[PDB]
């Protein structure tokens, strides 16, 4: 039939998760199709994380990110920076006010740091603005995984994503260590 996954991955997903992501950018499964969505935010949280943090994996992520081409099944796609810009944050908060039962004050909005505003504006964008449908945010970070909540932003983690990936080819309800790539470390449910 083939299956096609649909994923928005983080920052932290790169830095925690390097290994992973480089293995399934290899995977030649014609019934098995990723599609790896690199919001302005993964990017930017990268070379952040690279510049003013002094981070090895970040660094190693971005020179990956920047070299890496499109396999069978896995599909690289870099949102445009100015995409963002034009996603409206007005529409974007409706997800966080409207359905959600649990939600956030509008001073709560406002404090939101401009950087995870610019990762929820993407989260929107593909997974509530109206094939390419069950967008879901691939994250290892706490303070994303709580704002996803709040915006009815669907997310998995690393493992997770592994786990879906591994049954497609579930149901979740020392220099010789720093030369290998960072490996994702949760339980699954079967």
């Amino acid at each position: 039939p083939g299956s096609i996954l649909n994923f928005i991955i983080d920052s932290s997903s790169f830095e925690k998760g390097l290994g992973n992501i480089a293995i399934w950018s290899k995977l030649n499964d014609p019934k098995l199709t990723i599609n790896a969505y690199l919001p302005l935010f993964t990017i930017q949280e990268l070379d952040f994380q690279r510049f003013k943090r002094k981070s090895v994996v970040a660094k190693r992520a971005l020179h990956f990110i920047d070299l890496l081409q499109d396999s069978t099944s896995f599909k690289l796609h870099l949102e445009y920076p100015e995409l963002n810009e034009a996603i409206s944050w007005n529409e974007t908060v409706k997800l966080c006010q409207q359905n959600s039962h649990t939600s956030l004050s509008q001073h709560q909005i406002s404090v939101i740091p401009i950087r995870f505003k610019k990762l929820l504006k993407s989260c929107y964008y593909k997974c509530h603005y109206k094939d390419d449908k069950g967008w879901v945010l691939v994250t290892e970070d706490d303070t994303v995984r709580s704002l996803a909540t709040q915006f009815q932003i669907p997310f998995i983690s690393v493992v997770e994503a592994d786990a879906i990936i591994n049954a497609c080819i579930v149901v979740n309800e020392d220099f010789k260590n720093d030369f290998l790539a960072p490996r994702a470390k949760g339980e699954l449910w079967t």
